[PDB]
């Protein structure tokens, strides 16, 4: 006779929203755009390099935040290495909860439920930090009940959107009732820099990182008939890579958020990642009994750190070339989200199944995997089910 | 049959360690030793304003990692608006894992399991932040198994003791077998600075704050006579306070962290506590069957932000004048901690129960209260439940 009470089933998105900046800056003009921006078309070789990234990023385009005209009133975002936190902070302390507003209240008018049944939210971002945080400054735009149990998850990176769905998962299968606003707002004001030739790793960050905030509704035990799952939480694991130590450092410095990158990355990823999902799948489907499904009868939301990442785990693990469809789309139209980014791709592949008619939530696939890598080498990985559909 | 099993009984507290630097800064000194090591003895009517602070702060000493010998050595620290948040962090990212691997050390050997069956680590610091974090540089401190799932919970102030106690519960009480490391790691080299008379409510900081780690085991189904419980997590609340906009505010700036106090805070909480205890306990104890227990019968595990805080609560809740001690024994040797705090008080309570021999692990009460305040204004409230001893 628990003092609190629990719930019976798996936790499950009720909802998604998604919001972007409207600032779109097409890819093909970003090379032009970013260099001569940071006074830096002089640098012929650098940006060279910086075009041959764009050119292989597989990103067409991103919504960014900074316009030209915010960069030209903020000379100091222009250079390389000046100081310019307290400006970020001012910023994206601002403008993190409010994209992520937006977000959430597409979400929550999706679900259909009036906003004081929201007795949980999961703030994430990797773009600033503040006391009260991102996530009551959300609750204060929302008017979100006064004793919503709040939980803000700073300076996560990449891996971040896996994070929140292992949290997720339990503050709604051990709360009866409990419905889970969990909000993910990346805006990059945090890490822009101009270019330089020592520090070409951060190279990378600007051909890739865009902005975005995206926002579920997770609960157990939905009501029939009146709210509807889209996916199910039923295995979460995180693991350190191994030989990965430094491989992606980020550090929020007077200078902002500098960004540390190692080029084996994918290789570390794509080697390692067989192993894990092979452990997940048995540890969720054990012989004692269906064998784990085939990686290509599974549907995918991977986080789509680089087309490197992609392309190399696809050919380590043998997948079908329209396994990663869903998260492709989403890197081309988005760039690099950060924790977001996973959620938009939950909501492309949702969106799509409906759209042509597929079986289920997850491309007419049953089960599926969503993976979130970052800073650690950490490495999220969520076994989700689909939800038959009509 | 679910893909993870859940656990059955409460989420228990099965260990407590923790750990302080070794410099102690004898209150009655400090005055003499603030002015001195910042220059500012000219002060005269700064300082004797601060003298009367610590005076009746209550606090007798702290234990501090900055040092006469590290001031010195680093004179922006002992300035009131340098830049030095670079310095700082280089500081607080390794010395705030660094001391929260002595508590966990400790905790860990008196729970008795080997570290590997840690499943879940759960790190809360004020002081900080870097990715990887805080939990990933404790992990690799300790060793714990590469897929332990890490949790940071960053810039959370001094509501985090209660905030951790929330979370670590359902990570306990959703996952069979789940064991919880929680850490609380707190380092004023972040926010220390030099005085100012335009900056009274920091001047507050000063003569309050105290570095120091605590850490927990929790887990749910303890194994009988292997195992110990000192405390179970029964019930979970969150509120911001009416009218406390601004009340506590935090800011990440180039000159490090900030610190903003409203001097109505005591009142702020003072007045509201009563209605959100009464709604607690009448959660906890239904009607439809027991009453309440009176205040005066619960144990109080009260995050003492200030003595002003402590004494309006003791007078509007009409607290006999004993109950409080515990709590104001731990702000006497330590300071606020901010997040540590109520974890100290928490084995204080638990080791005066057993040196004298009470009946149960809280004062020989059955049921009792966590409280930790901290921007917001956050108030969160944890019923817990002793273990009756021998
Ligand atoms: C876009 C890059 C980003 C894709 O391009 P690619 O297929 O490697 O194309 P190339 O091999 O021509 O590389 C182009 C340039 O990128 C540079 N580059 C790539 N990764 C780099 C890194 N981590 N640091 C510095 N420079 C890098 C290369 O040195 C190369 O320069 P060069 O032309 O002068 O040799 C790709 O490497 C990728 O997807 N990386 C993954 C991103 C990642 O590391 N993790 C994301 C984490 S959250
Ligand atoms: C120690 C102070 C800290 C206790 O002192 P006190 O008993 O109120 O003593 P006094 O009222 O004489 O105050 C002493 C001085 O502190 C000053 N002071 C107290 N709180 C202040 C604040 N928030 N900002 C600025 N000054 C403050 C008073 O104005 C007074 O100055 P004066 O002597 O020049 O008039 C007390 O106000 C307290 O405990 N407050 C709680 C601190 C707090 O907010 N903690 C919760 C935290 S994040
Ligand atoms: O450098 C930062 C940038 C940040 C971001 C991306 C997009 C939008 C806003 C912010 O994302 C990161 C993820 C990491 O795993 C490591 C990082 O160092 C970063
Ligand atoms: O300014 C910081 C200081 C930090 C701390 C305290 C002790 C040791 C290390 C760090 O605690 C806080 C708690 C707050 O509720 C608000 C704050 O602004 C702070």
């Amino acid at each position: 006779p628990r003092k609190m009470e629990r719930a019976e089933g798996p936790a499950s998105v009720l909802a998604i929203g998604t919001a972007v900046p409207p600032n779109v800056v097409y890819q093909k003009d970003y090379p032009d755009f970013y260099f001569g921006v940071t006074n830096s078309n002089h640098k012929t070789e650098l940006k060279d390099k910086f075009q041959r990234m764009c050119d292989k990023s597989c990103v067409s385009k991103r919504h960014l935040y900074l316009t030209e005209e915010i960069l030209k009133a903020n000379p100091s975002l222009c250079a390389y290495w000046e100081p310019s936190l307290d400006l970020r902070q001012d910023i994206v302390v601002v403008e993190v909860p409010k994209l992520g507003k937006q977000a959430a209240s597409a979400a929550i008018k999706e679900w259909g439920q009036p906003k004081s049944k929201i007795t949980h939210l999961i703030f994430c971002t990797t773009s600033g930090v503040d006391m009260p945080g991102a996530d009551w400054a959300l609750a204060k735009l929302l008017g979100l009940r006064s004793s919503v149990k709040r939980l803000v998850l700073y300076m996560q990176g990449c891996y971040g959107g896996g994070t929140v769905l292992r949290i997720a998962k339990d503050l709604a299968e051990n709360n009866k009732g409990a419905r889970v606003l969990v909000v993910c707002s990346e805006i990059t004001a945090i890490t822009f820099r101009g270019p330089s030739d020592t520090h070409l790793d951060s190279l990378v960050g600007q051909a890739l990182f865009g902005d975005g905030a995206s926002a579920l509704i997770v609960g157990s035990d939905p009501v029939p008939a009146v709210e509807r799952a889209w996916f199910e939480l039923h295995w979460t694991g995180s693991d350190i890579l191994p030989n990965s130590d430094g491989a992606i450092d980020g550090h929020l410095k007077e200078v902002g958020l500098t960004f540390h990158l190692m080029k084996d990355v994918p290789a570390i990823i794509s080697k390692n990642i067989g192993g894990i999902l092979k452990d997940a799948l048995a540890k969720v489907f054990p012989a004692a009994a269906p064998p784990p499904p085939t990686y290509n009868d599974l549907f995918w939301i991977t986080h789509p750190g680089g087309p490197a990442i992609l392309d190399q785990v696809e050919d380590r693990l043998g997948l079908r070339k329209d396994k990663l469809a869903s998260t492709r789309a989403v890197l081309d139209q988005f760039g690099n989200m950060s924790s977001a980014t996973v959620l938009f791709i939950m909501d492309e592949m949702r969106k799509r199944s409906v759209e042509q008619q597929l079986g289920t939530t997850g491309e007419g696939h049953e089960w599926g995997l969503l993976l979130g890598f970052g800073p650690g080498l950490t490495c999220e990985t969520v076994v989700l089910r689909s939800v038959p559909l009509v």
